[PDB]
């Protein structure tokens, strides 16, 4: 059985992997908000010897950084933790190669996708037998398909929401809209509407509760690109999310959105996202 | 109140306070974020917790278990009874506040390796919590946003590398290597090179490669390979930690060149080992 380290909320322990288990709230299990590094350790003379282990702690120290994790462990302290890991598994390796895998992560709190003030890395080290690839595939060469770089749909990768979402806390803001080629795509956590002379536009799928809503209200509704530009001469602006609901956005990279003020669609489709949660209340009154 | 939360994992149920609930650390959750999540809100009236567009958002639930190849592990009355479950053992602490119920199902526990798992069985993590819907205030005043570009790093958010390992374990390949603006970008795990010419090439940002065509007197240039330059290529190679290097032989069923290993691959492979016996002469001498 391979033996495992992992640290969670400054506590940690060297266990049998059957043993090694995760809070549920670990942002690394909620949010994907974490990073790794492999380190190939090669058998050789009755020793596992580390390959590039200062190349591979750098890259580390480097994708920490990137996403605003402090390094937990200085290039000596994981170097030590590798050798432990490593130690700790030799039977299990024997005379055969290894790769120890790496990982660390923003650590649990409460869900919420900003940065939380006061949360410890989590760090899990581990060791598995390596198997390279064989003479006959080297020989031979492999087989591999092409396809395109791939969002649709609410996963749990989403370090990049993360990192928008942490962009507006960091500019004391409620949400970051985000442009692509100049066009409005979303927010961190929320769909983009915008309303021009009556009229409320969504970027291409849209929502079914929020034209549902338009619909009630006499709102006519289009869903089409909605360029930066014209983001920055809306109307109103407004975020909604299961969460928000609906609310106005009124301040856009710190400029007013038309007066400054909540606008009319803005009233009407508020006091329809209400009456939808009435009905609701009075279907469920009904059967009770 | 200690929040109730419901954990499902390897086809063993549980109902137990959140300090005691954890997954094993091989959950596909926390290695490569390979799963989805909902969110049901469940607003207090008269007395009662009622969930808002639950057929609604169940059915967006299903079609994303589908989207990414996920048995989903109930029908829509089987989650409806988990949610009324998960909710009502939380009655005492949800008070007569709004609330939100977070489920999550991952693809589950096993061996690390990118492709799915055989008869993986789905992870499934719900949970309420208090909902505070946005004040009066910030009804009425708005709220402040920002605008920043729509987006380098080894992260564990890796649901997109999974689904492009799975890709090619679906069509018995090694590997997809991927095209954008059909220009070559990466493998699902890996690192792609190709040689036309007896020169070198890679998309625009390994130093170890970099290093070992330096060794080897071989020109390397960093540069955007477009899709028929790849399809033409002398020869392709992936690179990885763990797989060191490799030579491509067959794109798509249509064999690169000759469709055997090159010359290029022969002198990077052949350095790529004297670098290791170089880092264990170094171990043995300290040693």
């Amino acid at each position: 059985e391979p033996i495992v380290y992992l640290s969670v909320s400054a506590q940690e322990e060297l266990v049998p992997l059957s043993e090694a288990r995760v809070p549920v709230l670990d942002r690394g299990f909620i949010f994907g908000d974490g990073v790794y590094e492999v380190v190939p350790v090669y058998a050789h003379d009755g020793a596992h010897v580390p390959f590039r282990i200062e190349q591979h702690l750098d890259r580390l120290a480097r994708s920490l950084k990137k996403i605003g994790i402090d390094n937990p462990h200085d290039a000596a302290g994981w170097r030590a933790l590798i050798e432990r890991v490593v130690a700790a598994n030799a039977e299990g390796l024997g005379d055969g190669n290894a790769l120890v895998y790496l990982q660390v992560t923003r650590g649990v709190a409460k869900r919420g996708h900003a940065f939380p003030a006061n949360a410890v890395p989590t760090v899990f080290a581990m060791t598995s037998p390596l198997r390279l690839p064989s003479e006959e595939e080297r020989a031979k060469g492999v087989r591999c398909v092409t396809a395109e770089d791939r969002c649709d749909i609410k996963s749990i990768s989403l370090l990049g929401n993360v990192l928008m979402a942490q962009h507006a806390a960091e500019r004391d803001a409620f949400e970051t809209i985000q442009l692509r080629d100049e066009n409005v795509t979303e927010g961190s956590s929320s769909n983009v509407w915008i309303v021009k002379n009556g009229e409320l536009f969504a970027p291409p799928r849209r929502y079914a509760l929020v034209e549902q809503l338009a619909d009630e209200c006499g709102i006519r509704f289009v869903a089409r690109e909605i360029s930066e530009v014209e983001l920055r001469s809306a109307d109103e602006i407004m975020l909604t999310s299961a969460t928000k609901e609906i609310l106005p956005v009124t301040s856009l990279d710190d400029l007013p959105v038309q007066g400054g003020k909540p606008g009319p669609v803005f009233a009407a489709l508020y006091d329809a996202y209400q009456r939808a949660k009435a009905r609701e209340f009075e279907q469920f009154d009904l059967t009770r």
